C-alpha cells in the first residue's frame, strides 16, 4: 500500500548498496543509454550485471559474451566456486526491436527470477540461491562492453 | 509468475491502446527527457497524463499547472462533468533532484493510485473509478508542456 521507487547511477566497475532492498515480488530494471553488439570480446564478460546477497553471494549473475554469442545466468556463495549456469544463445536476437538503447528487467518472484530485455522475457531462472537483494554491480571487461559507461538502474519494492 | 514488460512511446496530443491492461496490483512509469518549471501558462493544464477505461472514463487524471503552481488528480465519466479534484501544491518542489529529465510512477493498489514522481510519492490518489486501464494519454497546451514532446511508457502487468 505503500510501495517505493529508488534510483540508481551505476558506473562501469561500480557496486552501490540499495536504499532499499529487493524481495520476493519486488521489480529491478537497468537502463542503457547505448547498444555495441560489436564492441569485442569479453574477458571473458563483456557485460555483467549482479544482484548480491547481504553477505556477497551471487543471487544471480548475467553476462553478456559477444565473443562467444551469449548470455550467461548463474550464482554462487562468497570465497565459492560458480555453480549450474543457464545459458541462452544469440545475444543480438534478444535485442531486436532496440534502436540504440536497453533495458533489462528483473523480476523477483521468489522462488524465481524472470529476466526480460526489453519486452522479451529471455529466462525464467531458478533459484540456486534465496534471500534478499541489498546490492547491484556492473563488470565489464575494458573498454567493450555492450551498455553506456553509466547504467540507470529502478527498483519497485514493497509490492507484494 | 510471468510478468510482462511493455513499452510505448507517446507524442503530445496522443492516445496508445495498452497491448496489456493495467490492473490492481500493476505499475505505469513515464519517462520524461526534459523538464521545463518555466515554459508558460497552461489552458489551464501545461501537461497532463491520462489513465483511461475500455469505456473512455478518465481512471486518472494527472495535471501539471504552472502559472497555478499546482498539480491536479481527477477522474470522470465520458460525457459527464469533473468530479472531486485532488491537489498538491508546489510543481518545482516535487521535481528536486530532477536534472533534466523526471519519471512518474502509477502503481494501481486496487482501491488507490500510489503517484510517485522520481522518488518522492506525492499523493496516495482514491479511485473515484475503478476499472482497469486500457489506454493512455498524454495531452499538453501548445509548446507549454513541461515534459519531451514524446515521454515514454513503460508498465508492469501480470504482478499479482
Ligand atoms: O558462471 C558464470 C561465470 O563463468 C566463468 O567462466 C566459466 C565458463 O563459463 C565455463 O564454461 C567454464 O567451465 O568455467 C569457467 C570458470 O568458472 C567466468 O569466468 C565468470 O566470470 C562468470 O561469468
Ligand atoms: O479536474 C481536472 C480538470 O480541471 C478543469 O478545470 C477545473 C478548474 O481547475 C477548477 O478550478 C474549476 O472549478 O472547474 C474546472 C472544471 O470545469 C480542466 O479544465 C480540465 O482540463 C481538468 O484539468
Amino acid at each position: 500500500t505503500t510501495s517505493a521507487v529508488n534510483i540508481y547511477n551505476i558506473s562501469a566497475g561500480a557496486s552501490v548498496d540499495l536504499a532499499a532492498p529487493v524481495t520476493t515480488g519486488d521489480i529491478v530494471t537497468f537502463f542503457s543509454s547505448a547498444l555495441n553488439l560489436s564492441a569485442g570480446a569479453g574477458s571473458p564478460n563483456n557485460t555483467a550485471l549482479n544482484l548480491l546477497s547481504e553477505n556477497g553471494a551471487y543471487l544471480l549473475h548475467i553476462a553478456f559474451r559477444l565473443q562467444e554469442n551469449v548470455i550467461v545466468f548463474n550464482s554462487r556463495q562468497p570465497n565459492a566456486p560458480w555453480l549450474v549456469e543457464q545459458r541462452v544463445s544469440n545475444v543480438a536476437n534478444q535485442f531486436i526491436g532496440s534502436g540504440g538503447k536497453a533495458m533489462v528487467t528483473v523480476f523477483d518472484h521468489g522462488d524465481k527470477y524472470q529476466v526480460v530485455i526489453n519486452e522479451k522475457t529471455v529466462i525464467q531462472y531458478t533459484k540456486q540461491i534465496s534471500g534478499t537483494t541489498s546490492s547491484l554491480s556492473y563488470n565489464s571487461t575494458e573498454g567493450t562492453s555492450i551498455f553506456s559507461t553509466v547504467v540507470e538502474a529502478v527498483t519497485y519494492t514493497g509490492l507484494a
